[PDB]
């Protein structure tokens, strides 16, 4: 085989881990690296860290910086792992950038941290890798085993899911 | 009417390494329950996926009659998006057989599985299930093998039994 | 085989699990039950739920109620899973009760939730079950692969461990 | 002087089910690295435990010379608290052999392992390691089998190979 994939990590629930110092969860090392370590991949992949912030902390300036970072990739297939709180805001922002118009850009993450039992993360990473390879140029959210149009999607905080508007 | 989430994907299971589990009686691994069901249980799916168990035979007892039954089951499915979980040692033989059924011509059929049992630590299984579900939804009609985070053409693929990987057969 | 063991669950980090509604960890179902399900035990065990409170929330009245509950057990071998924040306070309280003087009472738990990767919980449960069977009547803390005297122990919050005073 | 945490327990590993792991080459389980090390890595121990790997032989290739080497290693240890991880099919034979060595008379020696490999989901291994570490520290000198959350007298124990459990031999 497939086209080279570049993966950017912006934090989120997917990456949370337990720390004794905080007596709870903190954004830790990118879980996507753990998943891809055992995926026995054939194709070229590179993983780059952007952020470990809470996605609620992202400003417009942070989304502009994420846009420029995705634009630094020569790869035309991109996965961004991200928190679900503001995944829609980032995805809509990227979808408006003429500079990304040739790329397939998929945002994903997890509702349950990858390091907690019963997580969606590994499935979501496989699904989102396929989506980043196979979908036409555009910006997408891949969650819940489907592909969402960011312009027509919202995060339901109370129900812990993405849904059509 | 209130929105109904479609369920475009059906899954069939034929066993293989992906489903192996330890049994005290055998003092070893046997083909267990379908591991794909465990992965989808926690995937928080928007739709549902019907998972239909076809066979758990050991690779050695898996016959041509068994492959026929798989082709009947895939062709009879209403869904046009199909994932078959299967052993890797004869996945190419099953994929090639399904590619020859004209009844499958409008369906996207993806075969997948795992090199390491899902119930053993460090398994490729969950990644492979996520990737193969997407592939079965997104690829054009045809028969494919989805492994190692890529798509293989069954007519141009072999299994390297030593290394536990699929490899392309290069054109000459 | 061994003498019957009664296990009481009072919550704590050991039992924490991720909930979408809280966007974080909450005290969930007792992890000791998950561990003992696969331990293939020969002996008689019964598990009883007392509390799912944060151990910091326990009052003197709650510790008196825990004492009376342990006293309702005919078993002379007792494990109490508990949060580490006030495990010493509960253990010292129980150690002062003449009514428990014939029982072996062991408190344990985990520094990392059992449902998070890399947890101490399963090891701690095996160790603490053995301790509850094998130690002389008394009240003990079993953590870090050793047995602590509650009267001579403190929880180091900053270092996430129990240590001699 | 500032307090030094003693390390009263030494661990020896002789393989067994507890250590089995999946290998692509064998298309199956082999005796892998010592799983006891994985469990103790995350136990947040106050002391340290030296873990000494003695053997990984398949039960079939495990010989009387191999049992002798285990008795030499346990007797030469400075520690008087010893846990040996081992296969369950011949744990009673090894335990009985060690019980006959006068050099072991002041040591508490516990044998343990797992019915299900540590690297397979749903394994007894971590519980068994915690329980057997405590047992090796708390029991009086002697040789014991610690499994199923209890202590077995090797002279009065058999393995039920069908059920994957140790059972007492009742006195008559
Ligand atoms: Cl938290
Ligand atoms: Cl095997």
């Amino acid at each position: 085989s497939p086209s080279p994939l570049r993966i950017f990590t912006a934090g989120g629930t997917i990456d949370q881990d337990y720390r004794l110092e905080e007596n709870g969860l903190v954004v830790g090392d990118p879980f996507v690296a753990e998943v891809l370590k055992t995926a026995r991949l054939a194709g070229a992949v590179s993983i780059v860290a952007l952020s470990r912030k809470d996605s609620l902390d992202f400003t417009e300036a942070d989304r502009e910086a994420i846009g420029r970072a995705v634009g630094q990739a020569v790869e035309d297939h991109i996965l961004l792992t991200h928190g679900t709180d503001t995944m829609v805001e980032t995805a809509r922002y990227l979808g408006g950038l003429p500079e990304l118009a040739g790329k397939t850009v998929v945002l994903s993450g997890a509702m349950v941290p990858g390091r907690v039992g019963g997580s969606d993360a590994a499935f979501n990473i496989g699904f989102a890798c396929a989506a980043a390879l196979m979908l036409a140029p555009g910006v997408y959210i891949a969650m819940h085993g489907k592909v969402f149009d960011p312009a027509k999607t919202r995060k339901n905080r109370g129900l812990g899911r993405f849904e059509p508007i």
